[PDB]
């Protein structure tokens, strides 16, 4: 039902004469209707007693102040109601600022506590946009295909991690969904490192730079994924102190039991700082952050692979398709929206080659959810039609005829997210854009070995030359 | 030192049958008889542990036996178990342990401790410990544990020159960190002791690695590899981090969960605040798993761990140049020479010891050609503390002579001619330890060693740069060679 949003407040702050005042105040000074008659009207009333109400027109706590203009010739606030419209019931949600929800037969009812400061700072706002958007809310990525390469014959079947580690050329490293990769598996990440670099990165005339790979929580507030990245990241927690006697306890707990004593440890961490690298190029937006570039040093087109990325992915065991620890080569450009788009197509160019010319691999590319919305909690497409994600697939031989086929890389135009975001400007002033391409090399090696084998005699004679001579592996008995 | 006795005093009784009364004189005979032939065995001449009184009672054996160093009286009592329960549950009255200790010490939080008090010649501690403490072996980590932190409270770290280079010339006085953050090299991360690399700063880390392959790691046979960024629990007891490591580690936790419900009220809280709930997040993040890489080396040897490794396939030489190494170190705001996080290629050989002292030396012959030929720095090397060692807490050297850590160190001029020399790489020798502590087996039978190689790239900058500057037509000529055409930074208003 069309219920109406309410605002309720209950605030107090010799003189007979301000009734030429406040009986006027409801039809003059806050009379500021939309489409309307919708200002602040009929309710009952230094302690001078208010319980005027509003709703979404001249707000209950921007109409407050405007008395505290008027009366000029602190605010303490005693109950504070928000009357949400919503066509259904919702679950309990706990939300800083609210003391009270409630699902009735008519919406939700919150009860906010706030005070003259926080009423100040915009609190009673957020709150309503969250709550809305949780009942606007109240389904599923996107894809559809762009181009596909001819059906390709596939000799090769067999799962392709279960085949190097057969052939040792990896092992399972301690960690969940982690690998050691032994030399061979070791010669095949460097040559696909070696041709983004050659193939690439230096025709089009990238630098490299070395971005950090611990994320603090002042980089994703800036880029965004404060707003939902929790459940993937893996948290980093400092020591409280360095101090040697503060932790003797627990070496001394380890030395006598030969167990570790997390429970203890954790309470001698201090709280997490952030994380470690999961989407790899938002660290580097410190490098830039609130500077100015003049316009003859775009576009900026720089690279990292200086490190790992870590995701706490979903349950199961798989093979080096999907782990929690990953190797991925990030490319970013900066510029004007026309290079940014420009150095977009630039890359699907050099991709294209790669992938037809020195892997010869069956491959298609898709548009998908943009990559910075799915990590924030939201799905579907962006509001502009050039921003968004294009992602690489490949089919894995070993998955069945109707098996999933596997992304292997992306490539995304991000709009004006990330220099919004970090405050970098441009010195004609003219709105900067930003891209990157992620390059997932465990997800190469799983399209490639699935597709051509281990064997180096099957492989295409441009990978073959790229490689040299295979190393051998460490043998055991 | 203190001359006193290693002594052990266990006051117990057993139980390996049905209640009986006295009704058995063989309990008697064999007693004797272990004193002079079973409790012997394992124990220099009368060294062997003996049981010095017993008594009867209702399904109650009970003795006092006593030992020292040999056949302790966690072990002794086994032995004595087997034979009562042969020729035919131990409940612990007392555990008594005296060490020799010649000063005092402080009394902590020790699990399985009841009591410690001073005596004459050391320190006697009281264990609070039952029949499978003892089969357990926690009396003798007690005993290890308590010698360390004895052998601690006596008379810091050793430095022994071995090698130092003709002093230079030194033109450049600057601090290259402070000229590199002026001339657009690089900036400051978000993190404590953090940096971003510019174009400039990554091709001088770049030319380094491409140094160190092409000069060291493939003349001398090296295969590359990629070792495990996170390090868990079970690689650092395995490595013996686990004893000490504590104090500089950046811990690592995973979600609890992933299911977004779970981290709704974080997400909330963020979107209506403007703040990250940090203090709900770690309530929410599981006990940590581990840690970020810190010797680098480590993980690694879940590869080989409890393997047999074919004489034809020694020495194993490998190396990692694959992420990062992250360390809380002490703080205060400061260059590229002090940091949180940092970039080393890790060189590890695995062998006999005659093929570990080879490989060592191999290195070292390696980095002389590079740090006096290539980039002509004024260097040293030195003896010092064991690196695995110092990272557990330990100081001081390894009792095998040929064990241990050799440093690089060379001089940053804008420290002044009195100011101290900067570590930039070590070569170790490890002896056993890492074959011992991850179960690494020869075909042959015969010892596996192992060492190690730590080449810290941020160092070699620091090094390289505060002697030579940042201007290539200062750089010496094989050097820049090597490096090409330097790239532009990105210029800012
Ligand atoms: N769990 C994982 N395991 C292996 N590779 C992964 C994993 N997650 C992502 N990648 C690789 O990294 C690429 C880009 O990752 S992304 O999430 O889609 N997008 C981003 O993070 C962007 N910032 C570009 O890197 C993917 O195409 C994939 O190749
Ligand atoms: N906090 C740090 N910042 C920069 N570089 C470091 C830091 N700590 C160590 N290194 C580099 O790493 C090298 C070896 O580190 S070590 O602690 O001495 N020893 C080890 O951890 C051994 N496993 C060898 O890697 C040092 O010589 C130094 O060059
Ligand atoms: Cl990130
Ligand atoms: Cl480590
Ligand atoms: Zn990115
Ligand atoms: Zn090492």
């Amino acid at each position: 039902s069309h219920m109406k949003l309410q605002f309720n407040l209950k605030a107090y702050f010799a003189k007979d004469a301000i009734a030429a005042l406040f009986e006027e105040a409801n039809s003059t000074l806050l009379t500021r209707g939309a489409p309307e008659g919708q200002g602040a009207k009929v309710t009952e009333w230094d302690r001078i007693e208010l319980t005027l109400q509003s709703g979404r027109y001249v707000r209950v706590h921007d109409a407050i102040f405007r008395l505290r203009k008027q009366l000029a010739e602190g605010i303490e606030v005693e109950s504070f109601i928000i009357k949400v419209p919503a066509d259904h019931e919702l679950r309990m949600l706990k939300v800083p600022y609210i003391k009270s929800m409630e699902n009735i037969e008519g919406g939700i009812q919150l009860e906010l506590e706030v005070g003259e400061a926080e009423m100040k700072n915009r609190v009673p706002d957020r709150i309503l946009t969250l709550l809305e958007e949780k009942i606007e809310a109240a389904k599923a990525e996107h894809w559809n295909l762009l181009w596909q390469r001819e059906p390709m014959e596939h000799p090769f079947k067999e799962d392709p991690t279960q085949a190097m580690m057969k052939e040792g050329w990896l092992k399972r490293g301690s960690s969940r969904g982690q690998w050691i990769h032994g030399p061979q598996s070791a010669r095949i990440f460097r040559t696909f490192e070696k041709i983004v670099l050659e193939e690439l990165l230096e025709p089009l005339g990238y630098r490299e730079m070395i971005f950090p790979k611990l994320v603090t929580w002042e980089v994703w507030m800036k880029s965004g994924h404060a707003k939902g990245v929790y459940p993937e990241i893996y948290y980093v927690c400092p020591p409280q102190t360095r101090d040697p006697d503060y932790w003797e306890e627990v070496a001394d707990y380890y030395k006598v039991t030969h167990e570790v004593p997390t429970k203890l440890i954790k309470e001698k961490i201090a709280e997490p700082i952030g994380g470690m690298c999961y989407a790899q190029c938002p660290p580097f937006w410190m490098y830039v952050a609130g500077e100015t570039l003049p316009n003859e040093e775009i576009p900026v087109k720089v690279f990292d692979r200086s490190g790992t990325s870590h995701r706490y992915e979903s349950g199961g065991i798989h093979g080096i398709e999907r782990v929690d620890e990953f190797h991925r080569i990030e490319i970013v450009w900066i510029g004007t929206k026309e290079e940014v788009l420009k150095c977009a197509e630039e890359l699907h160019d050099r991709y294209m080659h790669i992938f037809n010319d020195i892997l010869d691999i069956e491959w298609r590319k898709a548009r998908v959810t943009p990559w910075f919305m799915a990590q924030e909690g939201l799905l579907g497409l962006a509001e502009e039609n050039t921003v968004g994600t294009t992602d690489y697939e490949a089919c894995l031989p070993y998955r069945g005829p109707d098996g999933e086929w596997l992304e292997f890389q992306n490539v995304s135009i991000n709009g004006d997210k990330y220099p919004k975001g970090f405050n970098v400007k441009l010195q004609s002033g003219d709105e900067l854009w930003s891209g990157c391409s992620g390059v997932g090399l465990e997800r190469w090696a799983a399209v490639f070995l699935a597709q051509k084998g281990l064997d180096p005699a099957n492989w295409p004679e441009e990978f073959r030359n790229r490689v040299g001579e295979m190393p051998k592996g460490i043998r055991f008995l």
